[PDB]
């Protein structure tokens, strides 16, 4: 199926059974989500965006369900404007870029 | 032909002849290129990415050429770390994120 770009390619998404709302998006290496809880193991991070950096504590092999499928992987949670999911996790999902 | 996501989905364009490496990006409602130079003509903005907002300046129907295409569209520039083709570009360029 596919997303042709005259809409954000937004989806969502459970992390552990919380559901979030994620866009799909191709220019982020990681995922970074904010809402959600996932508990006191990780490392700690500091991401760099478009007018600066930020502070995110990196979780690996984290339950994740989206499109209908069950994935396991890394998600940084922090002080995200918007919840993505990098191409970490697109690679996961089977995603491509198409033209 | 195809972008599959492994690696940075990275291109080369020609803004008005100069070129630039641009990220396609899914993420973005707009591009930002930083580098070149576009002249006198431009309405200003401020841009929100992860960690805060820029300042740019807006272009508008501005010389195009990448992927063997020569398309016409907005361009910002300004304090861009990366440079980037956001979604306005890409639906021009005919992409979708098939999976």
């Amino acid at each position: 199926p596919q997303f042709s770009l005259w809409r954000r390619p937004v989806v969502t998404a459970h992390i552990e059974g919380q559901p979030v709302e994620v866009l799909l998006d191709t220019g982020a290496d990681d995922s970074i989500v904010t809402g959600i809880e996932l508990g006191p193991h990780y490392t700690p991070k500091i991401v760099g965006g478009i007018g600066g950096f930020i502070n995110t504590k990196e979780y690996k092999n984290v339950e994740i369900e989206v499109l209908g499928k069950r994935i396991r992987g890394t998600i940084m949670t922090g002080d995200t404007p918007i919840n993505i999911f990098g191409r970490n996790l697109l690679t996961a999902l089977g995603m491509s870029l198409n033209f």
